[PDB]
């Protein structure tokens, strides 16, 4: 991608966690990092 225009991770759930996160519940999306989940609340 040249910029951010997808189906991003705080958009449809929750913000993007880094891979050692407590997630409440992980969902699907983008974030433009690692191994970043996209959390739905912490």
């Amino acid at each position: 991608d040249t910029t951010s225009d997808f189906h991003t991770c705080q958009d449809k759930g929750g913000h993007c966690v880094s891979p050692k996160i407590r997630c409440l519940e992980e969902q699907l999306g983008l974030c433009p990092l690692k191994r970043w989940t996209c959390c739905k609340e912490i």
